[PDB]
């Protein structure tokens, strides 16, 4: 059962779904398809979550038999009560400048088991457990990695006995979220998980499910989609929000998003898929947006799809850049933090830039002011001209990474005004 600890040492930072990820947690007996677990697996590491050696063996053999790549295959061994392991897992959160920790909570459900894995999760990653005690859920959590989370209203409903104050210093104090946005559930449904309605695409970018004018959940809809229109993200820019139509209940904003890949549920009619696949090719360019067929027997759900049955692992050794970007209508002097928390000797940071969209990105080393702080100022350019840039990062352990997370395919731009 959930054990209470005291918080991380700060400060905290929780880690948002769109920043690098180790592997991605499942669970056996499986709700997903194997093609699924296939096309994971072949890029990163799948954990699968097993009850005994016997089941891991079973899975070995299922895997083996649909060409899984073993070489990207582990397994807990840890009792389990369901498949939704975006529900039940522990929450990622980096801490005392150099640590990746694990924050456990009470499951909003009558699942034991589930309650206890974030303790063998832990224990496999090889990284620190602290136990917030508020009653939680991963499907009803997204952070935007900036300190800001959105969640419906059942974090305060579910955790009654504690005033809203004291649910939202828990958020501050075990992952560093300083805007806990808890909003009323548009969506009418049992569930009342912002999965099935929202999720933040990149900091500045929030996808919201649309319906049908006809739907008796249009307006609330439309009003947390102009809700999000008119606030201003973590950058200083107001939030690009994208729509996903589902014509009939496509849980199209139930999907992963895993390094440089997405995988979107799909449940047809193709043409209304093919629709909300190109919101998510527009909204992020440089991704590969895949679309996901669900398995017969577990199919997915317009309350429980891709995103509910899958958890992204952060990585404990991670390359961290925090960076607030120069944008828009604009001292022309970027600064990033950049961090290694498996201590590694990070070399060569450098700032890519173009000018006016002409010809190839070029490289600029970063100035080192002060330990792990990073500055550049682009100078000797004229008024009007417009620049794309990005920042580039690697260190001895093999780990490369650029902020924003895709790179070159979705740089920072900003306009000499
Ligand atoms: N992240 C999610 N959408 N989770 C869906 C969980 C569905 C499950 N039947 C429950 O209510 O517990
Ligand atoms: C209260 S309805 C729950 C639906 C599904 N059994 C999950 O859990
Ligand atoms: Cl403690
Ligand atoms: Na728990």
């Amino acid at each position: 059962a959930f054990q209470e600890t005291n918080p991380p040492a700060g400060p905290v930072r929780a880690i948002a779904e769109y920043e690098r990820s180790a592997a991605v947690l499942v669970r056996y007996p499986f709700g997903i398809p194997m093609e699924l677990i296939k096309e994971l697996a072949k890029n990163d590491k799948v954990i699968t979550i097993v009850a005994s050696e016997s089941q891991k063996n079973t899975v070995i053999t299922q895997y083996t038999q649909s060409g899984v790549n073993l070489s990207n295959c582990d397994f807990i061994i840890a009792k389990t009560d369901s498949y939704w392991t975006r529900d039940y897992t522990g929450w990622f959160a980096m801490y005392d400048t150099n640590k990746v920790g694990l924050v456990d909570f009470i499951y909003n459900r009558p699942r034991p088991n589930d309650d206890e894995f974030p303790k063998y999760e832990a224990q496999y990653l090889g990284i620190e457990m602290f136990g917030m005690k508020l009653k939680q859920t991963g499907g009803n959590y997204m952070t935007d990695g900036y300190g800001s989370a959105v969640q419906s209203h059942i974090a305060y409903t579910e955790n009654s006995s504690l005033s809203q104050a004291q649910v939202n210093q828990k958020m501050k104090d075990y992952l560093g979220i300083t805007h806990h946005d808890v909003v009323q559930d548009p969506n009418g449904e049992y569930i009342n998980h912002v999965d099935c309605w929202g999720k933040y695409l990149a900091p500045n970018k929030i996808l919201i499910r649309k319906v049908p004018d006809n739907h008796p959940q249009h307006q609330a809809l439309e009003d947390m989609a102009a809700y999000f229109a008119a606030q201003t993200c973590a950058w200083g820019t107001k939030y690009e929000v994208y729509r996903a139509l589902a014509t009939n209940e496509q849980p199209y904003t139930n999907s992963l998003i895993l390094n440089n890949r997405v995988f979107v549920p799909v449940n047809g009619p193709a043409s209304v898929d093919n629709d909300a696949l190109n919101v998510y090719k527009t909204a992020m360019p440089g991704y590969e947006i895949i679309g996901v067929k669900g398995a017969s027997g577990t199919p997915w759900l317009g309350t429980d799809a891709l995103h509910a049955r899958t958890h992204e692992v952060a990585d404990k050794g991670y390359l961290y850049i925090k960076h607030y970007p120069i944008l828009g209508e604009q001292d022309y002097k970027i600064e990033a933090d950049v961090v290694s928390c498996a201590n590694a000797t990070i070399s060569p940071v450098q700032c890519y830039y173009r000018i006016n969209g002409s010809g190839s990105f070029k490289a600029a080393d970063m100035t080192m002011e002060s330990t792990g702080h990073y500055t550049y100022s682009f100078t000797g350019l004229n008024k009007n001209d417009k620049v794309e840039y990005y920042i580039s990062a690697a260190d001895n352990s093999g780990r490369k990474e650029t902020y924003p997370f895709i790179g070159e395919p979705d740089p920072f731009k900003f306009t000499c005004m």
